[PDB]
C-alpha cells in the first residue's frame, strides 16, 4: 500500500468497477478499497452462479444469496417466549438484543433491506436484469431539450450495455421461455409488448450461461501486469473505509481514513480524487460519518451545514410475487406437432414430426428437442426437456402498466422450495412498482447506536407514499393476478403477495442527483459531484432521484460513465 | 496437462491433501483432479468461514454450508397438493420428478446424507473438531500388541494434528466457555472430565479465528514455484473422475478415465499410483463404476468378482441436539465477585472488584471484562460481554458414556435462527452415538438411474441396528437431557431431538479397512491398499471399519499418513 | 359422553378450545409489514381485538382461561381426582 | 386436550402422553387484580395477572421435574417428533 494515489474508489461492486475501468484505462494511478474479501474463485469479483455445480443445482443458489445479505436495520424484538424453564434467565423487558436497533420504528422500516460485503458486491449474486429506463422513469441529463436528453442517455446506455455484455437472445431457444412469451404476446396483441428480460450474461453452451458481474466490467487484478503493463491499479480487500476528511472550507476532501481489518491498523490515504461507490446505504453512512448531512434522529429545528437533502427522498420499489403451475392446455400445446406411435415404453412407440411443415405451430428447434426428450424418456409424462432453461420474459414499464415485470425463475426464492410439483411446470412472477420521492422518507444514522463495524447504525423512516404510489401498487398486484392466470393457476405456498419492504434491494435517492442543490433537493450534480466539493464523487443507485420501476443498476452505471468523463477532463494523471 | 504422472489423486478434500502433502514432499510427480471448482478466494481450498464478515454475522454461515450440501439420495415425493387450480396440469401418479431416486426406500434412508463438490471438499465449511479415537472406537493397526498399536496411533495422530494445526487453547479466555466448562466440571466431579473440543484452528485476534482446512494441510498451488522449485504438483478443477481401468488379472490399475467438465473432453491418465479420496460415497461410486463390488440392487445369488464387502457394513452416527437458555443462577454467578452500587444509567452507579482476592470465584481477566462491560453498557441487563466467544466444550467418549459430545455453538444451525432470546444465553448440545457395523447396512448404486454427473445413482439401505446401537442412542438422549439441565432449560424451537439419519455426515465403512479381506469383511488393508491391486489406494472415512462416535476426519488422516509411508517404501519418484 | 366423541377421540380437543376463553390477552405487537399500500394501517400497536392494555406480556398467565357454560369446566375436564397428601394440603 | 396438530403418520396405538405438574410456592407478589378502567366482555372489571414462578424451590423443582419426565419416559419409548419435552404456556 502506497500513501498517495490519483484516484481512490471505495467499494468494489459494479459501479466502482466502472470508475476503475474508465480511469485505469485512462492512465490514472488508482486504488480500490473494499470492506469485504476475495472469496469468489480465480476470477476476482465474478458471479458466484458460474460454477458447474450451481448450474446443475440452481435451487441451491438461494443459499449463497441469503448467506451474504445482512439486514440493514432490525427493530427491537417483542416476541413473547413464555415457555422457558423457570430456571432459565428470563427478561423483564424487551431490551436491545442480538444487534437490534432501538432507534427503528418497526412499522416505518424497510425491514427487507440488506447489504453485501464481498469483493464484487451484489454483482456476485445478482439476477443480471439490465433494462434501460424510459423518459418517465429517468432523470434529466439535459434541460429543455428532450431529443438531446434521449441522445445523451442512449450514448451512455450503449456503453454500459457493452461493459455488462447485456443481450436479449441468450434464452432464445428455450421451450419454456417461448411457451410463455408466445402466449402472453398473443393475449396482449396490440396492447402490450413482451420480450426477453435484457440480461448481462453470455451463453457458453446449451446448459451454461456465463452471468456477468463486476469482474466483467473490470477484472480487478492488480496492475501493471503482463496484459496491461502501463496501467496502475491496486485492490485492497478487508479494508473498512470510515470517513472522508473535509478541509475547513468544505471545498475539498484531504484524505480518506481507512481501517485494515486483518492487521487492525488505521491509515490516512491521500488522493486527488475520491469516489464513493459503497452502495446506497453505506455511501450515505460514510458521508454522515464525515460531517455531511445530520447525524442522529432528524431535527428540523437545526439545519445541517452540508447536504441538507442527504438521506431524504429515498425510494424503494413495492414488489409483488407469485408462482404458477402451467395450465394443462399450454403443456399439451408443447407437443402439438408430434406424431406419437402408440403406447410409451412399448415397441409401438416412435415420436416423429415433419421439419418445416406449415401446419406446425412451433419451430424445428422446438420439435427436435421435444422429440428427443419424448424418445429418450418415455417414462416421463411431460414434453418439456429436462435441461430446458427457465423463461426470462418481461413486458417493460409503460404508462398504462407503470411497473416492471419479470416472469420465469429467479434464483432468489422466498420460501422452502417445494418438491411435490415438477419444477418444469413452475413460473415465477415478480412485478416492481415505482415509488414517489418524498422528503419525509428518510435513511438516517444514530448518534449513539453503532453497527458491527462500529459505524453509526442506519435507521429508516419509511412508508409507501399515499396517492399514486399506493394506488399503483395495488393495481400492480391485480395485474399480476390477471396476467398470471393466462399461464396457469397459483402454486400453493407461493400465493400472490407483497414482499417485505426493501427485500427487492432497489433503494434509490439516498444521495440523489439534480442540477441545482436547492431547487432540485439534491446532493450531487449530473457529474455525480458533490455540491461544493472539487474532488468528491458518488456512484450508484443512491444517485437516482426519480420514481422508477425497472432495475436501476445499468442506469447507475450510465451515470458513472458520465462522471468519469468529467474526472478525465478535470484531473491529470500522475507520471508513471 | 500431461498424460503421465507418478501419482494421481482423485479429490481435493483434506484426505487428498494429506496424500499430496506427503508425496509432493517426497519428490513425486503428482496430479490431483477435483470435480468442483476453486472458490474459497486466493487461498485455494481454504475455510469459507475465515472472512471478517462471517465471523461478525455468525448466524449467516449456515447458508454457505446449506449451499454446498447436495443430498445423496432423495426418495420419490408423495406429498399431496390438492389445492391446485383445476386448470393447472397435474399427473395422475407420483412420478419420478425433480431429481428423486426411485430406487430409494424412504424408510430405510440416510436422508440427511449429502456431498460437497468444491476444491477443498467439506473442509471448506467444517466445524474443525479433531479429537482422537480411544482404543474402543479405533481400528487395530497392529494385532496382538496393544503397546505397539498405541505407539503407532500416537505417532500418526500427532502428525495429523500438526497438519491440521489442532489445539485446545483457542477459546480459553471466553467467559461463556469457562462458565459452562467450570460448572460441568464441578457437577460431575470425578465421574467425567471436560475440556475444550480439540479444534483445527489458530486464533488470530480476540474476535477472529483462522479455521483450518485442506489448505492448511496443503496449499494446492501448482509446483514447481518460487516457494518449492523442486516439487511437482498440478491441480485440475472441474474434472470428473469416472473409472479406474483394471488390468485383466485384477492386479493393477492401468489408467484413470476423466471428463473435463468445462471443455467436455475425455482423457485416460496414466500414473504409477492411483489414490482415491473422493469421499465416502463417491470413492465407492467410482470403484463400482469400475467393476469393483456389484452394480445395481444387491443380489446375494450373484457374488461380485471383486471386493465383495464394498458398500456393506456402513456406519453413520446417531445425533441428538438441543439448545439451552442459561440458568439465572449461572448468569448471576458471572458477576459473583463484583460490588455493584447505585442504579444503572445514573452517575452514582459503579461496579468494582478486588483484584487477586483469593476468595474470588473468577480470575482477574474475567472480572475486568465483566466490569468494563457492565460500566460501558449500563442499558444491558447481562454481565456477559457482547463479543464473548462461544463455548467449545466436550467430555470425550468413554465406556460409561459411549458418545461424543459437543457443547457450544455450531455454525450448522437446523431451524430459523431465533431472535427473542439473547444469543449470549444460548448453548447448543450435540451428542454423537457410535453405530455397530452390520452387513445388511448398505450403500449401493443403481444400474439404470444416474446422478447429475451421469454416474450410477447412490442408494442407501440403512437402519440403526437393534441391540447395543439403539440402546445407546436412547441412553445418549437421556444423558443430554440430564447434563444440559445443569446449565439451563431447553430453548423452545430447539427441544431435545434426534436429527435426520445422515445429517451428521460422519459416514464410515463404505470401503472398510482390515487385516484380511475375507475374515475381516473388508476392502483395503492397513496400508489402505485395495486387496489384490498393487497400486490402488483409498483414503477417507470410508476406510474406518469400527463403531465410532467421535468426529472421524483426524482418524482418516492418520490412516492416509500410514498409507503414504507404504507408497514411499514401494514406488520410486521419477527424476525431476 | 357421546358415542361420536368416544369413537373420534382426536376431535374433542375442539370442544375444549371452543369453551376456553382467555382471561388476559396483552396488546399484540406482531409486525405485519406485507399489507398492500392501499390498506388501512394504524401507526401504533393500539388496543385491538379485546386485548388488555394493563397486562404486562412478560408477567402473565397467558394460558389461563374460563368457561361459561352450565356445569362449568366439569363439562370438559379430564376427571382426574387424586387426594392431596399432607405436604400439599391445608 | 392435545396441544398441536394431531399427527397421522405414527400409529396412535404406539403413542403415550406424559404430563408432569409442579407445585408453586404461594407468594404475596403473585397477584390477580382487576382494572378500574378496562372492562371484559360482560362489563365487569378486566382481570390482569402479575405472575412469575417463584425463584428458589418452585423453580428448581420445575426443572428437576422436566428432567424426571425425560428420564422416566425413556423407559417406555423415545420422543414423538412434534411433541418433544416442553413447558406449556403458564
Ligand atoms: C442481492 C441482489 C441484488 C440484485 C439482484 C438480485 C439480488 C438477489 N438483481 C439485480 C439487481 N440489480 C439490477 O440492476 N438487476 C438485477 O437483476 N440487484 C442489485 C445490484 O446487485 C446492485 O444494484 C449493484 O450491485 C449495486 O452496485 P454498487 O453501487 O457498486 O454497490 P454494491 O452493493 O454491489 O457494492 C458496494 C460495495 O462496497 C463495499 N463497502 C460497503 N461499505 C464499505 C466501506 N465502508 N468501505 C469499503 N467498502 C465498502 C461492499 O463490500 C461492496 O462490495
Ligand atoms: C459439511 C460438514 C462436515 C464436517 C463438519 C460440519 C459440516 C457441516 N464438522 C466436522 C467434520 N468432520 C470432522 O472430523 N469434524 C467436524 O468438526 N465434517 C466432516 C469432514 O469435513 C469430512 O469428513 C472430510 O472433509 C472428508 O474429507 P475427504 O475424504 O477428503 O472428502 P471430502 O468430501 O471433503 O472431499 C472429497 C472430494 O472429492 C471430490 N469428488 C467427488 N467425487 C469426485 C469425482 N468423481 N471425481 C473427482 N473429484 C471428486 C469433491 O468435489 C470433493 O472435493
Ligand atoms: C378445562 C379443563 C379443566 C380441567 C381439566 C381438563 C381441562 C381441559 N381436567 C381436570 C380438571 N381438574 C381436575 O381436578 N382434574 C382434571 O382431570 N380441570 C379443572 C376443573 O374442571 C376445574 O377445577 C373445576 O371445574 C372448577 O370447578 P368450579 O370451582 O365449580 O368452577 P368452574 O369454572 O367449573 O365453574 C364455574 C362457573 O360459574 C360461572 N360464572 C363465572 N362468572 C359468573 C358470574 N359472574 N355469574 C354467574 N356465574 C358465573 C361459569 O359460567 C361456570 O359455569
Ligand atoms: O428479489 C429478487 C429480485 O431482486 C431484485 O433486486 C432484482 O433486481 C430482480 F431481478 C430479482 O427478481
Ligand atoms: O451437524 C453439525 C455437526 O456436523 C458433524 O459433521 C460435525 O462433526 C460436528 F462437529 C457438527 O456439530
Amino acid at each position: 500500500m502506497d500513501i498517495k494515489y490519483d484516484v481512490v474508489i471505495v467499494g468494489s461492486g459494479p459501479i466502482g468497477c466502472t470508475y476503475a475501468r474508465e480511469l485505469v484505462g485512462a492512465g490514472y494511478k488508482v486504488a480500490m478499497f473494499d470492506i469485504g474479501e476475495i472469496d469468489s474463485g480465480l476470477k476476482i469479483g465474478a458471479h458466484k452462479k458460474n460454477t458447474v455445480e450451481y448450474q446443475k443445482n440452481i435451487d441451491k443458489f438461494v443459499n449463497v444469496i441469503q448467506g451474504q445479505l445482512m439486514s440493514v436495520s432490525v427493530p427491537v424484538n417483542t416476541l413473547v417466549v413464555d415457555t422457558l424453564s423457570p430456571t432459565s434467565w428470563q427478561a423483564s423487558t424487551f431490551f436491545v438484543r442480538n444487534g437490534s436497533n432501538p432507534e427503528q420504528d418497526p412499522l416505518r422500516n424497510l425491514s427487507g433491506q440488506a447489504v453485501t460485503r464481498v469483493v464484487g458486491g451484489m454483482s456476485t449474486h445478482w439476477t443480471c436484469a439490465t433494462p434501460r429506463f424510459d423518459r418517465e422513469q429517468r432523470p434529466l441529463l439535459v434541460k429543455d431539450d428532450a431529443d438531446a436528453d434521449d441522445a445523451e442517455w442512449d450514448r451512455l446506455y450503449t456503453k454500459a450495455e457493452s461493459y455488462f455484455q447485456t443481450g436479449t437472445d441468450q434464452f432464445k431457444e428455450s421451450i419454456r421461455h417461448n411457451l410463455v412469451l408466445n402466449k402472453l404476446t398473443e393475449e396482449y396483441k396490440g396492447q402490450r409488448d413482451f420480450q426477453q428480460i435484457p440480461l448481462a450474461a453470455t451463453r457458453r453452451s446449451p446448459t451454461f450461461v456465463e452471468w456477468s458481474s463486476a469482474n466483467t466490467v473490470f477484472d480487478l487484478q492488480n496492475r501493471p501486469n503482463t496484459d496491461a503493463p502501463e496501467e496502475r491499479f491496486n485492490l485492497f480487500p478487508a479494508v473498512a473505509c470510515e470517513r472522508v476528511v473535509r478541509n475547513a472550507l468544505n471545498s475539498e476532501i484531504e484524505s480518506l481514513h481507512i481501517h485494515d481489518l486483518i492487521s487492525g491498523d488505521r491509515f490516512e490515504i491521500k488522493a486527488d480524487v475520491y469516489v464513493l461507490t459503497a452502495g446506497a446505504v453505506h455511501n450515505t453512512q460514510l458521508l454522515v460519518n464525515s460531517g455531511f448531512g445530520q447525524l442522529g434522529r432528524p431535527n428540523p429545528a437545526n439545519p445541517p451545514e452540508l447536504l441538507p437533502s442527504l438521506g431524504s427522498y429515498i425510494t424503494e420499489q413495492s414488489l409483488v410475487f407469485c408462482q404458477t403451475v402451467m395450465s394443462t392446455e399450454l403443456i399439451d400445446s408443447v407437443k402439438s406437432d408430434m406424431t406419437i406411435r402408440g403406447t410409451p415404453g412399448e415397441l409401438t412407440y416412435s415420436v416423429t414430426y415433419t421439419p418445416g411443415a406449415s401446419t406446425n405451430k412451433h419451430p424445428d428447434w422446438w420439435n427436435e428437442k421435444v422429440k428427443n426428450h419424448m424418445m429418450q424418456h418415455q417414462e416421463d409424462p411431460l414434453p418439456i426437456p429436462f435441461e430446458d432453461p427457465e423463461p426470462q420474459v418481461t413486458t417493460l414499464f409503460q404508462p398504462s402498466h407503470p411497473w416492471h415485470t419479470q416472469i420465469g425463475r429467479d434464483a432468489f426464492s422466498y420460501g422452502a422450495v417445494q418438491q411435490s410439483i415438477d419444477s418444469r411446470l413452475i413460473v415465477d412472477w415478480r412485478f416492481f412498482g415505482r415509488t414517489e420521492p418524498k422528503e419525509e422518507n428518510k435513511l438516517w444514522f444514530s448518534d449513539k447506536i453503532t453497527d458491527a463495524y462500529n459505524m453509526p447504525q442506519p435507521t429508516f423512516d419509511f412508508r409507501f407514499p399515499a396517492g399514486r404510489t399506493s394506488k399503483e401498487a395495488e393495481d400492480m398486484m391485480t395485474d399480476m393476478c390477471v396476467m398470471s392466470a393466462k399461464i396457469g393457476g397459483f402454486l400453493p405456498g407461493s400465493l400472490p403477495q407483497f414482499m417485505e419492504p426493501g427485500l427487492v434491494l432497489h433503494l434509490g435517492g439516498t444521495h440523489r442527483m439534480g442540477f441545482d442543490e436547492k431547487e432540485d433537493n439534491c446532493c450531487v450534480n449530473t457529474d455525480s459531484r458533490v455540491f461544493g466539493f472539487k474532488n468528491l464523487f458518488l456512484g450508484g443507485c443512491g444517485n437516482i432521484p426519480t420514481a422508477y420501476g425497472a432495475n436501476p443498476t445499468l442506469t447507475a452505471m450510465s451515470l458513472a460513465i458520465k462522471s468519469c468523463e468529467y474526472i478525465k477532463q478535470n484531473f491529470t494523471p500522475s507520471p508513471f
